[PDB]
């Protein structure tokens, strides 16, 4: 069920990305740029194989998974991790353990935006982006 999930998307608000960098121990001007940053994230699927695109003027990654098997991530900050993807809740759930720590990347869709909610820590940080035509 992650057909509504589906296309392109670009960063329309931010909430608390600093902080959330901050408790990966990303540098200051690594922080500086990404808070500036607007990502374009682009997702598609193809059979039960999606792939997850996100394009800015700083960094650039892309994933591909199968939903509910794991995968091996280089993180846009440079974290080796082991990733899995689910639905849970109609949410598009993206766990990621490293060293024994773990982040979520979780998506749901609010009024048609998809609010990309990054929890690391104590530091939520919560990102609306809207759909591109
Ligand atoms: O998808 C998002 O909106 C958040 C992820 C991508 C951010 C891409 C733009 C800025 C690059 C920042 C690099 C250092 C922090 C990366 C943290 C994981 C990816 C967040």
């Amino acid at each position: 069920m992650v057909d509504a999930f589906l296309g392109t998307w670009k960063l329309v608000d931010s909430k608390n990305f600093d902080d959330y960098m901050k408790s990966l121990g990303v540098g200051f001007a690594t922080r500086q740029v990404a808070s500036m940053t607007k990502p374009t994230t682009i997702i598609e699927k193809n059979g039960d194989i999606l792939t997850l695109k996100t394009h800015s003027t700083f960094k650039n990654t892309e994933i591909s998974f199968k939903l509910g098997v794991e995968f091996d991530e280089t993180t846009a900050d440079d974290r080796k991790v082991k990733s899995i993807v689910t639905l849970d809740g109609g949410k598009l759930v993206h766990l990621q353990k490293w060293d024994g720590q773990e982040t979520t990347l979780v998506r749901e869709l609010i009024d048609g935006k998809l609010i990309l909610t990054l929890t690391h820590g104590t530091a939520v940080c919560t990102r609306t982006y809207e759909k591109e035509a």
